[PDB]
């Protein structure tokens, strides 16, 4: 079924996350955390207070796919056992210092070929696959993109709904 999923996405906000490598997305799936650059960190903290759900939709660069989507369960927090992110060039551990907790909604992939009919009004109506890390996706486009993912039958949204 999709009814609880649609309830979680109701009036949600959506942000595109572009990860430079697969390792960090795998780590996020295993540990339920994400970290971003300070400019996007501030944006996500503001959104977390503003909406019933904030959804991160993940895409590893050069993969041609999205790798899933997750809901923020907290604002960013510092002061913890360092998440062993794989850092690309120019990326330092301090720039990824804020850790958001997230609850995965779908850990299944979706190829960009299946989202070619969705454009994002907040990025000049370019295909939704196009955008830098942190690009906000307008409500209707983000809802339809999330609904395109294959169902993840390993997940129970009952606990997510009560976090709302
Ligand atoms: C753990 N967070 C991240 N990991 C990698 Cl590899 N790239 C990122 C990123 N946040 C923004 N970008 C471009």
């Amino acid at each position: 079924g999709t009814s609880k999923l649609k309830y979680v996405l109701q009036d949600a906000r959506f942000f595109l996350i572009k990860s430079n490598n697969h390792e960090n997305v795998s780590l996020a799936k295993a540990k339920g955390v994400w970290s971003t650059l300070p400019v996007n960190e501030k944006k996500l903290n503001l959104a977390f207070r503003s909406a019933r759900s904030v959804i991160l939709i993940f895409s590893v660069r050069e993969s041609g796919k999205f790798q899933g989507f997750a809901r923020l369960s907290s604002e960013s927090h510092h002061g913890g056992s360092p998440i062993h992110w794989v850092l690309p060039a120019g990326m330092s551990a301090k720039m990824l210092g804020g850790v958001f907790k997230i609850d995965w909604i779908c850990r299944r992939e979706l190829p960009f070929t299946k989202s070619a009919h969705l454009t994002n009004p907040w990025n000049e109506h370019k295909p939704v696959k196009i955008g830098r890390d942190g690009q906000e996706i307008e409500l209707e486009c983000g809802t339809q993109l999330c609904l395109l993912f294959p169902p993840d039958e390993s997940i129970d949204l009952y606990q997510v709904i009560h976090k709302m």
